[PDB]
């Protein structure tokens, strides 16, 4: 229905999805000088079940891994969340070249890609109902910095062979996404929305400070996917990222103390 071309891109979504025009849209630019450290922000911790991974697919917008959220198996707790959230799926956004690709930016710096781990509050009984609440969904956002090749990320990349084209899907199991987390757990949080239509404003964002490193070759593997079906001309699935939206005056807090700015 929508896309990332010039006729159906972000600047054209609001015409079909009113929420695109909302006041709490994501992503946003992160300027450390305008972000306050909140000492009350507690740590977040996860308990994932690698056996919970179910499918990997290509919907022509990105590549997503779907997990079994029929019950509390892979949970996210702590941080600014009121209770535990179920892991439902993770997907990526990336650019055409290594110099850009992430949706959020930290002090002007863009990364090659951004990984979004999507969770939802069971208190709301159902993902659909949860989508209606401002804190219904929680998303762990991880940046991918080019550097050392990532071993665990390779497990995921290899599977891409099975879903080169749009509309494809295949089994994917025994993969624990926490294996991709950097050593640091410091994060930034604010309330926003899904970066793709309908752009619901039901997300509590947790962006980790330390990015995950991946090799240029590995990113190359990522860009090998196609945004078009099978009996169609090869169209590379690149640039599936949304530019920053207006921060307005939303509170953006940091769980860590940044020593460089004051005494
Ligand atoms: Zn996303």
């Amino acid at each position: 229905e929508w896309g990332y071309a010039s006729h159906n891109g972000p600047d054209h979504w609001h015409e079909l999805f009113p929420n695109a025009k909302g006041e709490n849209q994501s992503p946003i630019e992160l300027h450390t000088k305008d972000i306050r450290h909140d000492p009350s922000l507690q740590p977040w911790s996860v308990s994932y079940d690698g056996g919970s991974a179910k499918t990997i697919l290509n919907n022509g917008k990105t590549c997503r891994v779907v997990f079994d959220d029929t019950y509390d198996r892979s949970m996210l707790r702590g941080g600014p969340l009121p209770g535990p959230y179920r892991l439902r799926q993770f997907h990526l956004h990336w650019g055409s070249s290594d110099d850009h690709g992430s949706e959020h930016t930290v002090d002007g710096v863009k990364y090659a890609a951004e990984l979004h781990l999507v969770h939802w509050n069971p208190k709301y009984n159902t993902f659909k109902e949860a989508l209606k609440q401002r804190d219904g969904i929680a998303v762990i956002g991880i940046f991918l910095k080019i550097g050392h090749e990532n071993g665990e990320f390779q497990i995921f990349l290899d599977a891409l062979d099975k879903i080169k084209t749009k509309g494809k899907e295949a089994p994917f199991t025994k993969f624990d996404p926490s294996s991709l987390f950097p050593a640091s757990r410091d994060y930034w949080t604010y309330q926003g929305s899904f970066t793709t239509p309908p752009c619901e404003e039901c997300i509590v964002w947790l962006l980790l400070k330390e990015p995950m490193t991946v090799s240029s070759d590995q990113m190359a593997k990522l860009r090998s996917l196609l945004s078009s079906a099978e009996n169609e001309p090869p169209v590379p699935l690149v640039s599936n990222w949304r530019p920053p939206q207006p921060i307005n005056n939303r509170v953006v807090r940091a769980s860590f103390k940044h020593h460089h700015h004051h005494h």
